[PDB]
């Protein structure tokens, strides 16, 4: 479905820390409940030298906030990862400027969620503007944004 990568982009200028700023989905239920399936916190990126992607997020999970550590597998694609789990699960990466933004999305094989990450516990309106353009024509029905307090709490509390 999303036809939006970044062209050029160097996989290890990535790495580091993130917040998750603002996320959306195709349907309502990938991140309505709390422990919704797609409801996940970036907290760091973690390119390896063989140019795949380390990924630690949290996420509710029976009841409290949970690590994780996923392994997205590169591609031909430089933008695409394909998520080490049950469904083969594409990563995108639509654009970046590395220092204070990201944009991805995430599909299976007809469900999507994307979000807005950045650098900083801080409200991007410019980001969050670059994260809507993205997103005009997706067919999202869910979307969520957080607040600086809240971007400095574990599951976003
Ligand atoms: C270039 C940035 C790529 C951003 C990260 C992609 C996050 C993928 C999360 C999979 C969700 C499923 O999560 S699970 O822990 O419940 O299995």
């Amino acid at each position: 479905i999303v036809t939006q990568t970044m062209k050029g982009l160097d996989i290890q200028k990535v790495a580091g820390t993130w917040y998750s700023l603002a996320m959306a989905a195709s349907d309502i239920s990938l991140l309505d409940a709390q422990s919704a399936p797609l409801r996940v916190y970036v907290e760091e990126l973690k390119p390896t030298p063989e140019g795949d992607l380390e990924i630690l997020l949290q996420k509710w999970e029976n009841g409290e906030c949970a690590q994780k550590k996923i392994i997205a597998e590169k591609t031909k694609i430089p933008a695409v990862f394909k998520i080490d789990a049950l469904n083969e699960n594409k990563v995108l990466v639509l654009d970046t400027d590395y220092k204070k933004y990201l944009l991805f999305c995430m599909e299976n094989s007809q469900s999507l969620a994307c979000q807005c990450l950045v650098r900083t516990p801080e409200v991007d309106d410019e980001a969050l503007e670059k994260f809507d353009k993205a997103l005009k024509a997706l067919p999202m029905h869910i979307r969520l944004s957080f607040n600086p307090t809240q971007l400095e709490e574990q599951c976003h509390i």
